[PDB]
């Protein structure tokens, strides 16, 4: 089947997220949303660099058009970051809006732009939980005038986000759900509705809980599943059909993101934060970054943020 290979020179994280795949720089963007720390890593030169702030972060997208330059999230803020990549801290920080500027336990969490480039980002409590807690979470969209607009609230845990290759459709994950849900999207007025379940956890037997994703060239997204050790295959064409598990050694599995000079190596981060509820013993969870060949399949490049 696969090869899954843990990545050595990367180390281990407390919770590894929001991997970004710059394309023209061969180069992997991440982020540990627990520690307040951004990571870069480029594969073929074996380089790992990391930069430190004093806010809870949760993504890093390179801003279009300039170089050296990131849209981030630092608690409730979205921001731009100016980083050469490898000092350990930011050259500067430029707030563009707090999101919830009066909800003051909230933050952001996963981000990601989609194939126009507009930032969708999503909140929840900082104390959030599973299967049950503080349920306080909205998905936005960065828009004109750096103003946010407001598409779904009610959300426990925001997560992961793709959408098709037409752009008719928008997937998102809402963690505390078990599902993802599928929508329709409309690219002209960047507005979703009919909302409705694509592919249901308990349907299929499938443990723990869906976290990021991304979907391939073919359609299908690949889902990473929080506690469940394992990345799955789903199709989007079809309601409710596993296509493909993948099992991942670390079970606390956070996102992915294809890469590597053809995008069709598939990256995998993981957390190594240990849980009071878990279903797997400590010594199991260890948050080890993955790269999974033989899939396949190719994806797409990250998707830089215009503003
Ligand atoms: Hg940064
Ligand atoms: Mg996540």
């Amino acid at each position: 089947g696969p090869v899954v290979e843990k990545i050595a020179e990367l180390g281990k994280y407390t919770v590894g997220e929001g991997p970004h795949w710059d394309h023209e720089t061969q180069t992997l963007y991440f982020v540990d949303t627990v520690e307040k720390t951004f990571h870069k890593y480029v594969p073929s030169q074996k380089k790992y660099t990391f930069c430190k702030v004093d806010k809870l972060v949760s993504f890093i997208i390179p801003l279009a058009g300039s170089p050296g330059r990131f849209v981030v999230s630092l608690e409730r803020e979205i921001a731009i970051l100016t980083w050469d990549g490898v000092s350990a801290a930011p050259t500067s920080i430029e707030a563009i809006v707090n999101v919830e500027p009066h909800i003051k336990n909230n933050r952001l969490n996963d981000g990601k732009a989609d194939p126009l480039g507009n930032l969708w980002t999503g909140t929840m409590a900082i104390d959030a939980g599973l299967p049950i807690g503080p349920v306080t979470g909205s998905l936005y969209h960065l828009g004109a005038d750096k103003k946010v607009k407001m598409h779904e609230s009610n959300i426990a845990i925001a997560n992961g986000l793709a959408w098709s290759n037409d752009l008719k459709k928008m997937y998102y994950i809402d963690s505390g759900k078990r599902r993802v849900d599928e929508y329709d999207y409309d690219a002209s007025t960047l507005s979703i509705s009919n909302q409705r379940p694509l592919f249901t956890f308990e349907k299929h037997e499938v443990p723990g809980y869906p976290d990021g994703q991304t979907i391939d060239e073919e359609g299908n997204l690949w889902v990473a599943v929080f506690q469940g050790q394992r990345i799955i295959k789903i199709s989007t064409q079809q309601p409710e059909v596993l296509l493909d598990t993948v099992k991942i050694p670390d079970p606390q599995v956070t996102s992915v993101a294809f890469g590597g000079p053809n995008l069709d190596e598939l990256y995998v981060t993981s957390a190594g934060l240990q849980l009071d509820d878990s279903s797997f013993d400590k010594s199991l969870v260890n948050g080890h970054v993955y790269r999974v060949t033989g899939l396949g399949v190719k994806g797409f490049a990250g998707v830089k943020v215009k503003l």
